[PDB]
């Protein structure tokens, strides 16, 4: 589970503030095979919706796009205007309370996961 | 390896006070799919038996039974007069010294585990 | 993934005459480490019921549970008065047209799975 | 491993004419929870390209993209005009003569894949 | 599960002619990366001892080892006076009668397994 | 994943001094089975080299090689003047800045490895 188009998500993070619909979503993606990428992708709304591009950051050149239904992760890259990457995972989750309100929640991730790239046509 | 049923198993704890048969044991047990089950199952005994059922707390209406040739766990669970779900793991670990005693052991597991849960017929 | 109490189950194959139910279901049990075991567990009934206990066979000393629902597998071997067996298991299948009847199905398994066994507590 | 959007990936082929590029790609698709999905997608071009959009069959409202440099898989099927989802496999292989002129090679899968589908955002 | 020093390791074979020893044994070596190798390696002693090398064939430059203990496999190959690789794997299995007089059985692989070559040190 | 075996590689630690050749290689050996195995084996030199012979420790009867490459790892270990253990694995993990001049770089293993060790026969 090495290699230079392989990486890992790590410390998944949620805010469901109602209890329901996230307002905040990030993670950390790191390189597999000594190489330098350390990053936490993340991203905050009143209400984030499922199945949507957010970006991960200002000049991240990064978005995903996450589905609370089976906990499931879209991530996009753009390295270049010809190179794009995409990978999908999963991120195994539980909640527990937060304690800003009576319905609020956070969410930690409880397994990392390995992700293969690959190019996304340029169509 | 999330869903609905799936649990994640993890921080196996052993005190095997003369070196061999178990005095206490525990784990933990979460929820993946963003659920919230957070709960640390535990039994302590004089000299525990290997299959046996203990009580993983008041109320808990669970139990498990261990067998510390393999390290096998067996986990049930009652969910009404109706519904009961069962599941087997195996649980890595090593051990330490614990210092009360010269045959005195801590076991740590060294791995999570991720067990599916079956509806156990009424018979 | 070998061991002494380690099988294989495949080939798995179900029967839904009406393309619901199954009215016959079945699998094979293999030995992983050298063993001789090559066992196939078979059982029939006019309806069959998920979560209910069927025979693998006539002196098989075997039973099994299954769910459809989430194509759930439950092994139970009775080795002596004294001595029983559990395992779990999950058997991804698909269906298809059986020939018998325009709703008549045929289900086979697409993915080996590989079983532990665990001692069941006796009481 | 097994699920409403979980697929069998298998049966992968391709036919490297000169040995090299490929004319002509395919693998099947399978349901994995009892569903009756068991779809052959396959593509055919004077010469392929990697990553490049390729669809699976008339009215399968289904494209791929393949990377033979990392064999790399990347599906997508589109629903309806307003659902699309997308999934990424890894399709492990080895080539042979395939006797139609010295330099003719037939590529064959080697391992069942298992993927897992996600929503793509719209925009 | 694919790279340029990963092969895939299946149709294990062997014969206990006693239903003891080995007197045969023998499995194939495939590419898993578009790549050409497709190689059956195959020795046979009178009778044959656990953890001893075996060349695997004339001009094959290859040498394995096994031990029936825990169907432990070590491959050797040596590509030049300059560089060798080896892997390890864990070949699945089971047993039936080969039909050669009574104590005779025949041995096969259950389960495929992906090893991953790695340099061994000169000196 | 547990056996009398079977060990846990983990808390990889390496150091790239001018940010390409390492300097110092390290890594945490467990028991798996609730056997009392911990053990840091660890080697450093000014410029190590790939594929190279080092000892774990004086007196700990052991030695690594390692593949930068792919960060690939060879385990041997001396139980006896008859008996010897070897295993191979892969070690997945990231650098980040040491900031011990500047090209220094601190590597830490991302992800546990599980060894199942075999018998190098004494040929």
């Amino acid at each position: 589970t090495e290699g230079d188009y392989v990486w890992k998500i790590s410390e998944f993070y949620g805010r469901k503030p109602e209890g329901t619909y996230y307002n905040s979503l990030g993670f950390n993606i790191k390189a597999t095979n000594g190489g330098t990428l350390d990053f936490t992708c993340s991203a905050q709304a009143d209400k984030m919706e499922d199945h949507k591009w957010y970006s991960c950051g200002e000049n991240s050149f990064m978005n995903f796009s996450f589905g609370s239904d089976r906990s499931g992760l879209l991530l996009k890259q753009k390295v270049s205007d010809d190179i794009t990457y995409v990978a999908t995972a999963t991120l195994p989750n539980y909640c527990r309370a937060g304690g800003n309100g009576p319905k609020d929640f956070v969410c930690q991730g409880v397994a990392d996961a390995y992700i293969t790239l690959v190019t996304l046509p340029k169509s």
